Parts: C-alpha cells; sequence; structure tokens
C-alpha cells in the first residue's frame, strides 16, 4: 500500500505528461522495443517496423500508446482501488496476447525512464520511488489475476 503522500507524487508527475500523451507514448515505446527487441514480435501489427524512424513515422503506434498510457492513467488515478480496471486488462494479456511479467517490467522500466529524461524537475529521487511502487503494485495485482486466469505468467 502506498501513502497519499506517494500517490500525490505519481499523479503531480502524470499530469505532465498527459499535456502530451501521444509524444510520451512514442518515447516509451521506442524506448522498450529498441532495449528488448523480442516485445515487439508480440506486436503481429507492427513487427514489421525495422528501425527508430519508421516507429516514429507509424501513425497507428503512435494510437496505439494514446490507448495504452490512458488505460494506465485510468489505474493510478484510482489510487490502489482498481480491480475492475485490471479484470479486462489481465484477461486479455494473459489469454490473447499472452505477455509474461516480464514483459511488464520491461515496460515499467521504460516509463521511469522517459520520465526521467522529460521531466527531471518533477521526478527527483522521491517522486521516482513511489513511481516504482506504483508499477510494483500495479504489476503484483496483474500476477495475481494472471494465476487465477490459469497463465503462469
Ligand atoms: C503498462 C502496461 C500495459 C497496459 C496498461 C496495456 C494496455 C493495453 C490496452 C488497453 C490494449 C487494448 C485493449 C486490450 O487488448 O486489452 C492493449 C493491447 C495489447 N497489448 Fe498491452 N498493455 C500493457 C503492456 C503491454 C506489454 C508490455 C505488451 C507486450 C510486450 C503488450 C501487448 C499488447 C498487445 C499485443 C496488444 C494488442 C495490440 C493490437 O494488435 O492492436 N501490452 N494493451
Amino acid at each position: 500500500v502506498l501513502s497519499e503522500g506517494e500517490w500525490q507524487l505519481v499523479l503531480h508527475v502524470w499530469a505532465k505528461v498527459e499535456a502530451d500523451v501521444a509524444g510520451h507514448g512514442q518515447d516509451i515505446w521506442i524506448r522498450l522495443f529498441k532495449s528488448h527487441p523480442e516485445t515487439l514480435e508480440k506486436f503481429d501489427r507492427f513487427k514489421h517496423l525495422k528501425t527508430e524512424a519508421e516507429m516514429k513515422a507509424s501513425e497507428d503506434l503512435k494510437k496505439h500508446g494514446v490507448t495504452v498510457l490512458t488505460a494506465l492513467g485510468a489505474i493510478l488515478k484510482k489510487k490502489g482501488h482498481h480491480e475492475a480496471e485490471l479484470k479486462p486488462l489481465a484477461q486479455s494479456h494473459a489469454t490473447k496476447h499472452k505477455i509474461p511479467i516480464k514483459y511488464l517490467e520491461f515496460i515499467s522500466e521504460a516509463i521511469i525512464h522517459v520520465l526521467h529524461s522529460r521531466h527531471p524537475g518533477n521526478f527527483g529521487a522521491d517522486a521516482q520511488g513511489a513511481m516504482n511502487k506504483a508499477l510494483e503494485l500495479f504489476r503484483k495485482d496483474i500476477a495475481a489475476k494472471y494465476k487465477e486466469l490459469g497463465y503462469q505468467g
């Protein structure tokens, strides 16, 4: 469980992210796909992108980034009360997409890296600690659901 103070640090930097969701979405995707190329193989819709240049030019990838960050933003705003939001997300990623927990760790690392680069003033050590805790909470809960749904992860 996070304290209200930790949630405040998380929502304060997220408010900056919301000033440009599409842009943050792109940086995160490109960071992830370059650092862990294996994750790209999970998207039959994007697996054909070969360079950073092609990724940045993809309108579909941009749109998808917005969908993903909007869903994550909805979860963070719940401040730990996200049971309802996690069920459909867990079912699709465990049953249809088959995304192991390891990949959720990779995208978590990408989010922290992008926020550190674009918002140093609102992402000091304490804020990063709060965001890491919020993302670990998210992963822990998704993992528990995975098990209940019959997927190891
Ligand atoms: C921050 C964590 C994540 C969130 C909040 C999230 C959210 C979403 C949402 C909302 C969708 C569309 C609706 C749905 O299918 O449920 C989606 C689709 C998908 N996600 Fe995620 N996702 C996350 C992480 C990942 C990761 C790490 C991978 C793979 C390495 C992944 C793979 C997929 C795939 C393959 C689709 C289908 C894309 C398509 O063909 O249109 N997701 N995700």
